[PDB]
């Protein structure tokens, strides 16, 4: 248990306290400054002149002392109540707020001990932001106290409420632009109350920091009528409070005693919902919000050469951009740098004096050190049942492509059990479509947890107010949740139909840069447990919807965060449920990841065992030689090789005709596909002889592929034998329809796959059998237009081993 | 001018008006539930059994009768007003109710003429329904009706709102689904009523489809408290008005009279607002929105099996899914087609009776014919400018590479002049990003539209109630404004920083969809404009920010829409700013497009004039035979190739310095990236004899490629060569630093590009030379470390020519 969880103090703030964080606000304000705009001498020690400041002035001020504010008055809240406290810096490009934040706390120098507590260490910490070979501009990963990066804005919310799933002791103030707060994203992760519970899960108190401006406008938010914004957060479950400061001459130790009241009377309130959830878990709370209206750049010039710059979209970026290039500008920053009196908050040494931080929390308490920021350190490996009790087996029985088994309900039964052995560290979320994508078995021990009206026991099913899966109509709230959720330390996975991965591709984009630094150069930010994605109802069986559903294009996306031998991305095809099983499990043991899984979820064959799915997962693609009916690679007139469930299928079917032809083949399945890059691109992939001896020095190869036919193309580049293989993947094609239809009209089906291997072996020798295939396509095709079903012997074609 | 606009009626709606209603939607739930669950016998003619119903049941039944209520009474408003309307379909997967709504006023027939107004064409119109050979199962762009199909969620109130843009008489009743308005993009969509004036621009009605549940949930919208629903559509600028019925044994008539009586009140205070309008633009009205609560399924079984379905997410997509197969199901669907009566619907030939249609709208007031539905019929050509008059002459005057251009603001004076002589149908859209990307001289001829709060010159600039210039901080609302500004007809361009147009990659793909139907199957509806999309602030020069905003992967999701030969996407790379013009032409010339145009917004030399642009743009990729100093082909040691700004000022470098060392190479410059494709996958590509002709049939070729080289290497894969091309391009490296560092990390700095053409050449005889280039990328690195700023023998090199 960290700290005395929701404690009220029952007496006020006092005088120290208020005193201390006048100057935290006022320290970090000035060491804010000078990371933007000071090479050295970074006290202003005589002489103080235009050539210690930046020759490249970057970052940006506007946002930055409300966030300094807030932080003073969030470590004072922290230190006064011992509260369990991570924040969200929804702005950010703030990056110095949360520099600063963690340089006054303490712990900037126990994770970078060259930046010491005195002038060298504060010369040096000036310098370092923004700068090469220094440090980024925004609230990145390397920062201790960071969770959320905040450079693509929008994902505040979510990734607010879902640090507090299953955190009961979490207190997150979420910090939110009135910029982000126009983003789609950032709108509908208010409604995120509807979906945690006030007992079994922490709670977030979201902060907009209504300062009035975005880059270069106004904001919606800030523009509307008060009484708007009030009824807006009323409507979405808050009770509104709102704090109004710096647009007069209001002194700032008076505008800190009334934020510091104000502060303590949302944080009783929240106490209070806090106790009363103790005894009445089902009543959704109103829970606070605050509105925080201050200035933007509060406390800068007000005017630079006769233009309005505190209060203004102006002081977003860097003001006095001539620093060090006019002396007018010069004299501006120096005047501005003195504001804040820096001979009061240093020693002579250039260490913060101990009165500027006796109000400060201490310890794990600390904002850097918690360790929910870096829940890596929290995390323990999963509990995780034995796979073999989950197996199809079916294959082992009756033979290679039995049965008629939907691949994510083994998927479904694993988790279930994973839930039932962790029951408060692994959690489910889906868009609506958890059960569409047949994961509904995980029902049987827990429910979706829903904090929001109920009806009656005809409609609300396995639905209750806690519960371990969550669904909300929205990828980016599922995305945002879940990544929380694992940053804080714990475990999950979501699913969710092909084509709408792609809502969010840009956090998936975010998440992998955010792996990608951590593994790099972070060593102190432990591992976390990986996203792990179920892409299923897909491409080739969108049977109720149609062309808008068919885009399995994530696959090229994940394609872009394979650099560096950083492994932080992988893309699996699970062939059939006993290789979904074998995958689900090494991505549940995986940390430091985002592993998108491949799954279709229509009745489907089951080619591999268990165990063989085990031992060709680990080599990434392998030989089916039980399929094959090549003596050695020599005899091999094509290789027939797939990735997905569908071409897989097609694939199989063609093999078995061109086995009834007297041809010449080797089957070969790809189920780890980055696997098939060069070793020179990816130092864990297939060594050239291995490739070589799966896929023949100079025989051709048809590969059939579930996406996009460019992936496989420009994967195998720099490979042996790269130029012999024809790849044949989705291309646009498709609609509401039958299932031979669609694979049909991509060139896709059995049909089409056999007279394409005919064609790579002799066109003329088979010219005229080609022309049957095709001919037999129409047949097939009319014969649904005609009968509104597929041909028979397509539908009832089962792999002669069975 | 459509109709007579916002006119009140002034009496009660006729008892006449209400039979047809009633009739209308009765007709229209029987044909909705014949076009998902009959193959034939559309009319129950004995003997009807389960041999006439489909062998393959898909669709969906649940939104489908509230939107055949809405559309009843939509049509009712749209005669009785005579109001140019166009409405959107939010749950576009009640595609049937769209189809039938398009069979009914007279369209569908109009347009696919096999499918008749009697027996034998409401049998094909069941049959084809979701069927192979048939039509979707949404309201695809082949619905006469359409312009938003509704698959991916979430963006219809942006579609709402960007088509009354410049609309003044149109208006958009706007049906969301309340699943769909748990999306993001949905959530920030009820915001764009700050953004659109009454007086200028069209009125949106939103109308939420609050029937209590999605797929397999309830929504959240439906089940928090009504005070909550009222305060969060009052904080959001609406006045809320609710209906509710279904839920009791309330008699239909009763229903449709109540329903009428408050449309009717609901438009008179839209005609109020739109006069007051006339009078007073600055006041932003609270606009009415709708909310609509009723069972989903609404007039389906109760109880099937002893489970709710009506008023149930049961009722979602396919009830009695065993009509076929079990004398129990049929019996019930017999029940229920036959409790419409439509024996009182339908003539002994099977046409729908003329009093079922006597209250529809007549010609193109129909929501079938409005050309507004198919703006391709509005569309005029803009009237362009001359280009010469923003050519960059400092290339002829002064030589190939000359100055410190900013490239998109020769884009922003030709917008600017654009807006001018086409003053309200060319619209830019930005998220706060505009003035950031250089498009700025625009605000010379109009303002950035903001209708809400003003408060002071001193802040407020270039800013309006109304205006041509659109910003709010949201990738969704730009890409969807623009869009539905497209489909009603007008012309556009937006910008957004590089790595943030995958918020919306799934929307590219959506409307790629869209096009990609359409120029293959859909001929009468007409050609629209393209979505021309200046992608800027790029990977390479995001000076002030970080590794969270270098992503230039958008290029490899518009890859996965190159199929067929539809050529609805183009990817181009402006060299500099007369190449950016000569594209911005061709883009604004251009239809039925997305045109991604890459542009850096840094300080830049200019390399072409702008004839040479105009010609280079039309080949796709150029020698530049000023720059080259081979003979020929022959003579070639090396094809130096790039694609972006920064790529080819960096590869100039290395050419340079190769010059001196006695190097013989040729300079291929690449603007049209598909162009390399082959014939076979893109019958516009250069041929392979001009492909041989410019990267040579045999010599190295370097290719320093913007974005991630994967999509060179599969883009090339069957090109005369391909083997001997090495593509560099950006590979996940890079933070908040020099100019030069960002092309250092990447290998793309001119000295690596030096290094890797000597590597290609002969790398034992180079070995020597490479380690002296690659230390001297050391020692600039460690000069910009202790200086601050790049050296000067980086930043100062001017090409030879200047
Ligand atoms: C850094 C960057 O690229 C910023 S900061 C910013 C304004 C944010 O204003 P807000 O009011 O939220 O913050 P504050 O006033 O500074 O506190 C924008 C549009 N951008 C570009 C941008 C665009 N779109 C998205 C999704 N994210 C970002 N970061
Ligand atoms: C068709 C499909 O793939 C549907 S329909 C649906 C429920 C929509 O409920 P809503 O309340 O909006 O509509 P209604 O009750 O039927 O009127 C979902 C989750 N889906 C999957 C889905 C998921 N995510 C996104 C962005 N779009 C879609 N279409
Ligand atoms: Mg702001
Ligand atoms: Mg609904
Ligand atoms: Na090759």
């Amino acid at each position: 248990v960290i700290g005395t969880p929701w404690q009220k103090l029952d007496r006020p703030v006092s005088e120290e306290a208020i005193e201390g964080m006048d100057k935290y606000w006022r320290v970090t304000n000035y060491m804010s400054i000078g990371q933007i705009y000071l090479r050295s001498n970074p006290l202003m020690k005589e002489p103080f002149t235009r050539d210690d400041v930046k020759h490249r002035l970057v970052g940006h001020w506007g946002t930055t002392p409300g966030l300094n504010f807030l932080l003073a008055h969030i470590n004072r809240l922290i230190a006064d109540h011992q509260q369990n406290t991570v924040f969200i810096m929804g702005p950010g490009h703030g990056g110095p707020a949360g520099t600063s934040q963690s340089y006054v706390d303490g712990t900037y120098t126990e994770y970078y001990p060259n930046i010491t507590k005195d002038e060298a260490g504060l010369q040096k910490f000036f310098r370092q932001f923004s700068y090469p070979g220094g440090i980024p501009s925004h609230f990145a990963p390397e920062t201790p106290g960071s969770i959320h990066e905040g450079g693509e804005l929008g994902y505040a919310l979510s990734h607010a409420y879902g640090a507090v799933m299953n955190n009961p002791s979490l207190f997150v103030p979420c910090i939110i632009g009135d910029g982000e707060a126009e983003t789609g994203p950032l709108a509908t992760g208010w409604q995120s109350n509807k979906l945690v519970n006030p007992r079994t899960d922490g709670i977030v108190l979201p902060i907009l920091h209504l300062n009035g401006y975005k880059i270069a406008n106004p904001t919606i938010l800030a523009r509307i009528s008060d009484e708007e914004l009030h009824d807006f957060f009323r409507g979405m479950g808050y009770h509104p409070y709102e704090f109004v400061a710096g647009f007069d001459n209001e002194d700032h130790m008076s505008i800190h005693r009334r934020f510091a009241e104000l502060f303590e009377t949302i944080f009783d309130e929240i106490c209070d919902i806090k106790a009363a959830a103790q005894t009445d878990d089902m009543t959704r709370p109103f829970y606070p919000m605050l509105i925080f209206r201050t200035p933007k750049g509060w406390t800068c010039p007000k005017f630079i050469d006769g233009k309005k710059t505190e209060g203004s979209w102006r002081a977003h970026q860097v003001p006095l951009a001539s620093a060090r290039d006019t002396e007018e500008h010069f004299e501006v920053l120096k005047g501005w740098m003195e504001s804040y009196k820096p001979e009061e908050l240093f020693n002579a040494d250039g260490s913060i004096k101990d009165d500027v931080t006796a109000f400060m929390p201490k310890g794990e308490l600390r904002i850097g050190a918690n360790p929910n920021a870096n829940g890596g350190v929290i995390r323990e490996d999963l509990k995780l049942p034995e796979l073999d009790q989950y197996e199809v087996t079916g294959v082992k029985e009756y033979g290679h492509g039995w049965g008629q088994v939907e691949a994510p309900r083994a998927l479904g039964a694993y988790c279930r059990d994973i839930i039932k052995n962790n029951p408060d560290s692994f959690r489910i979320f889906g868009p609506d479509e958890t059960a569409s994508n047949r994961l509904n078995a995980t029902y049987e021990v827990t429910d979706k947890q829903w904090d929001n009206g109920y009806l009656s026991g005809l409609v609300d099913e396995h639905m209750a107010v806690t519960g371990q899966v969550t669904e909300q109509l929205s990828e980016h709230q599922c995305e945002g949740f879940l990544e929380a959720y694992l940053l804080t330390g714990r475990h999950g996975i979501w699913s969710s139909y092909e084509s709408f991965v792609h809502v969010i591709d840009s956090m998936l984009n975010q998440h992998a840069k955010w792996l990608e630094a951590t593994v790099r150069e972070i060593p102190w930010r432990k591992p976390i447990s990986s996203v792990n994605l179920l892409v299923s109802s897909h491409v080739w069986r969108q049977d109720h919807n149609g062309f808008s559903h068919q885009d399995p294009g994530v696959t090229s996306l994940l394609i872009n965060k394979t650099f560096n031998n950083d492994h932080v991305t992988n893309i699996y095809f699970a062939t059939d449920a006993n290789m979904l099983l074998a995958i689900s499990e090494k991505c549940f043991k995986s940390t430091n990841k985002i592993n998108a899984i491949f799954a279709g979820k229509q009745p489907a064959p089951t080619w591999v065992t268990l165990d063989e799915a085990r031992a060709e997962l680990e080599a990434g693609a392998a030989e089916w030689k039980w399929a094959s009916n090549a003596e050695n690679n020599d005899e091999v007139q094509v290789v027939l090789a797939s990735a997905g469930d569908v071409p897989t299928q097609e694939l199989m079917a063609a093999s078995d005709a061109l086995n009834k032809m007297g041809i010449k083949f080797k089957v070969v399945n790809v189920v780890d596909l980055l696997k098939l890059q060069s070793r020179e691109n990816n130092d864990e992939a297939l060594t050239d002889e291995e490739f070589t001896e799966l896929f023949t020095a100079d025989k051709p190869v048809l590969f059939a592929y579930h996406s996009y036919a460019q992936d496989v193309r420009g994967l195998i580049y720099d490979r042996p034998n790269h130029d012999n293989f024809h790849v044949v993947g989705y291309k646009e094609q498709g609609s509401t329809t039958t299932p031979f239809d669609m694979v049909r009209v991509n060139d896709m089906d059995r049909y089409a796959l056999q007279a394409a291997a005919l064609k790579l072996i002799d066109a003329d020798k088979y010219a005229d059998k080609i022309d049957e295939l095709n001919a037999f396509r129409k047949k097939a095709f009319q014969f649904a237009v005609d009968n509104g079903y597929d041909i028979p012997e397509f539908t009832d074609w089962v792999y002669p081993d069975v």
